[PDB]
Order: structure tokens, then sequence, then C-alpha cells
């Protein structure tokens, strides 16, 4: 319905330095960078991705489909594309978001993560989420591991890989083949291919659940095929050791049959906000990057056009 007037920033390779590789894998690889925009004089740390070496028609399409939707979001929990490259290989180049990605994080740091951060992040990817409900659009892919942490205190949604925008007020995603994230998808989506923004909501509940069990695999071992059946015999995920059932009660409402049974982003944001005034009522938890010339560095928080 309404136009998207989201500029796109097409970047010269002169304009920034790489500095090293940060993961390699399927995809392709993720470069640690430096960018020096025009004359401007300022430095901007920067992730820069590169779907694999290889220039297959297929690859190419998809990270073009990333730029589109990266470029079309502005929230400071939702990571935004500032570029793109457009070498022989198409480069996205986006903020670099030092400390990783939330799911890693949270693994190496058990023993220092508490009830504060817990549901501060939770408050900031309901927001995120939320945010991405207005400019009605369906991640697809909300798990911890798309999570990135800018700082302990700030984490933003990535990973638009699959994320669809609803056209003509269609209510629900139908979706093709291709690999999808299990352990992460509500019932609608395992067995209809219907994706929805309630669909995303359940999948906030494991990355919720995720988080509260300091980085477990949710179903460990229950091989991706059974997950249908045990989530239509009512099973779901167990309760984590440090959650009191005010907040368990809250990812299990996000795992319910009926989608608009499941609570809204914007009622995600206002309980997980109250449980943020008293963390230690709602978490039982036992005990509760620069390196060259930095002089003109600035974040593309403060870098605006
Ligand atoms: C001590 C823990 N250890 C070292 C820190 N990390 C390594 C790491 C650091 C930064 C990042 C990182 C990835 C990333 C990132 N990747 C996304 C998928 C991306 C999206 C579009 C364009 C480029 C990247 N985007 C923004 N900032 C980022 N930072 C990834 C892994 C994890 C494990």
């Amino acid at each position: 319905e309404a136009p998207n007037q989201a500029l796109l920033r097409i970047l010269k390779e002169t304009e920034f330095k790489k500095i090293k590789v940060l993961s390699s894998g399927a995809f392709g690889t993720v470069y640690k960078g430096l960018w020096i925009p025009e004359g401007e004089k300022v430095k901007i740390p920067v992730a820069i991705k590169e779907l694999r070496e290889a220039t297959s028609p297929k690859a190419n399409k998809e990270i073009l489909d990333e730029a589109y939707v990266m470029a079309s979001v502005d929230n400071p929990h939702v990571c935004r594309l500032l570029g793109i490259c457009l070498t022989s290989t198409v480069q996205l180049i986006t903020q670099l978001m030092p400390f990783g990605c939330l799911l890693d994080y949270v693994r190496e740091h058990k023993d220092n993560i508490g009830s504060q951060y817990l549901l501060n992040w939770c408050v900031q990817i309901a927001k995120g989420m939320n945010y991405l409900e207005d400019r009605r659009l369906v991640h697809r892919d909300l798990a911890a591991r798309n999570v990135l942490v800018k700082t302990p205190q700030h984490v933003k949604i990535t990973d638009f890989g699959l994320a669809k925008l609803l056209g003509a007020e269609e209510k629900e995603y139908h979706a093709e083949g291709g690999k999808v994230p299990i352990k992460w998808m509500a019932l609608e989506s395992i067995l209809h291919r219907i994706y929805t923004h309630q669909s995303d909501v359940w999948s906030y509940g494991v990355t919720v659940w995720e988080l509260m069990t300091f980085g477990s695999k949710p179903y460990d071992g229950i091989p991706a095929s059974e997950i249908s059946s045990i989530l239509e015999k009512g099973e779901r995920l167990p309760q984590p050791p440090i959650c009191t059932i005010d907040v368990y009660m809250i990812m299990v409402k996000c795992w319910m049959i009926d989608a608009d049974s499941r609570p809204k982003f914007r009622e995600l944001i206002i309980e997980f906000s109250k449980m943020a005034r008293d963390p230690q009522r709602y978490l039982v938890i036992q005990g509760d990057m620069d390196e060259e010339d930095m002089d003109d560095v600035v974040d593309a928080d403060e870098y605006l056009i």
C-alpha cells in the first residue's frame, strides 16, 4: 500500500577497508572493517557480508532481498543496512555489532549475566519485533543466533534472509520449500507453511527460552521430523531453572495453538517491562574492538543523512 522511499546507498570499494574474517560457512563471509565515507572525516566500524565468493544468479538475487528489507527498516532494535557494494561479488555493509550474536554471548557468559540483562534483552527484542510488525513485516527466522549485541545493554534483530513483507493486506505468507529452522517454528508453519506476526511470536517464545537457559538447544536430541508431532501431542519446552512461573507462563503463551491466543509483541514489551522493574522477583539467578587511530570513529547509530 504505502510507497517505500528508503534510500539504497551504493558504496565505493575504495571507501572501506576490510580488517578480518568474523565468520565463514554456508552463506559466505562476514568481515570486521572500517568505512570512511566521501570526505566526511568520520570512520565507521562496519560488518561486511559476501554470500560466498561464487557468483551464481541464485545467490545474488537473495542477498539483494536482504538489502531490500534491511534498507527499509529504521529502529534502534533492528539492524540497518548502511549500503551495498557492487563489486563482482555483492557486499552487504552494516553497522558493526562488536560483541557478536546473542546466542554466543549468553553461552560465553552464563556466570555473569543477571536478571536485569535477560529481561532487558527480552524487552528490546519485543520492541524490534513490534516495529517489524508495524512495517507489516514477518521475520520468519527469529532466534538467539539472529539477535546481535552492540553493547551488553543494547541488542538488535538481524538476518532478514527470509523476511517477507506482507503485500495487499495478505494476513499470512504462503511459503515454498527450502531449508527452514524447525525448532523455532510455530505449528501452523511446520504443517501449513503459514507465517504470520503471531508465528513470529512463537519464535520469540523459543528465543526467550534460549536466553533463559543460557543458550541451550531447544529439543536437544529430538530430530526435526519428530517436532511437529511432539508439538501436536501438547508437549512444549521445559521451564528453565531460573524462571519464575510468571516468566514461563509468558513463554507458554507464545506457544499456544490458536495463533491469536498468543500475545502481541506490544504486550510482550509491556509484560517484560513490568518485570524489568523488579528483575529478582521474576528470575532467580545465583549471584545476581578498537585497533588503529580511533580519533574520528563514530558509531553508525550517530551517523545520519
Ligand atoms: C568471545 C566470543 N566470540 C568472539 C566474538 N564473536 C565473533 C563475532 C563478532 C562479531 C560478529 C558480528 C556479526 C555481525 C553482523 N552479521 C550480520 C549477519 C550481517 C548482516 C548484514 C551484513 C553484514 C553482517 N552484522 C553486524 N555486526 C556483526 N558482528 C559475529 C561474530 C562471537 C564469539
